[PDB]
């Protein structure tokens, strides 16, 4: 068959929301990070964990990155048709679950192979491996979140998949404490089949290539990687004066 259907008005409607949603909530020229605690680098060319978790020098300064962040993936969420549609019980169920995977995702743009850091500026706004380990988490995440950023980034995807990925992933029906999960997944369905659309209409090959099972894929890395920060923040909530370096946002949506 190797049937591809046109977009239909709707996915193609469906499409621009996201995109201006997307152009809305982040800020390529990373502008705002200049607002956050300063990032503050000790030395640690050790990796020492009892150094990084008596300092956490890194972690005011990307707590307010991440908060800032889950901030504006509340705004693209609230854009995503038919988010609105949804109880504010099962929204809130969603925004806090996906929060740190779409942060991930998002990323990826700031992310680059070049030197694989997410360079956002100057020195000053370039975040390494050794930046992430002075916020108080270990190379068990560091390392494969590394490893899902150059995967992501090979996958070459359009900004419109970027963002359909990004929706789809939030707007997941197998969330724990999701009330309505049929509309959730009827809202999942209608964004998932817009992309599935699009890719095969849309991506030139030989990137097109089984894209689709590729990035659903990526959905699933995202778990296990939100599982695993889920561990390291545990840890790191257990250090003394840790509360202060984060943000009130962050304490309830990791807490
Ligand atoms: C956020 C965004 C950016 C980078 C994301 C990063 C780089 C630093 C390390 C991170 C974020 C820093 C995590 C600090 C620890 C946070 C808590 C909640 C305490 O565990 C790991 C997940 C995503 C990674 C910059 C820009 O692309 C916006 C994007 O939303």
């Amino acid at each position: 068959d190797s049937l591809r259907p046109k977009l239909s008005e709707e996915q193609q409607r469906i499409i621009a929301i996201l995109l201006d949603a997307h152009h809305k909530t982040y800020d390529p020229t990373y502008s705002d990070f200049c607002q956050f605690r300063p990032p503050v680098r000790v030395n640690d060319g050790g990796g020492s964990v009892t150094l990084e978790l008596s300092q956490l020098s890194m972690l005011p300064h990307l707590a307010d990155l991440v908060s800032y962040s889950i901030q504006k993936v509340i705004g693209f969420a609230k854009m995503i048709p038919g988010f609105r549609d949804l109880t504010s019980e099962d929204q809130i169920v969603l925004l806090k679950s996906s929060a740190i995977e779409v942060i991930m995702l998002r990323s990826n743009e700031s992310f680059t192979m070049d030197d694989m850091s997410w360079t956002c500026g100057n020195q000053d706004y370039k975040y390494r491996v050794s930046d992430v380990t002075k916020a108080g988490h270990s190379l068990e995440l560091i390392e494969p979140l590394i490893k899902f950023q150059v995967g992501l980034k090979k996958l070459n995807l359009h900004e419109e998949e970027h963002v359909l990925l990004m929706a789809i992933c939030i707007v997941s029906p197998d969330r724990p404490g999701v009330q309505d999960a049929a509309l959730i997944e009827a809202i999942q369905d209608r964004l998932s089949n817009t992309l599935q659309t699009y890719i095969r209409c849309r991506h030139p090959p030989p990137g097109s290539h089984l894209l689709y099972a590729k990035m659903i894929q990526k959905l699933a890395d995202l778990r296990s990687l939100n599982e695993e920060h889920s561990k390291q923040y545990r840890c790191l909530s257990f250090q003394p004066e840790c509360s202060m370096k984060l943000t009130p946002l962050v304490l309830e949506v990791f807490g």
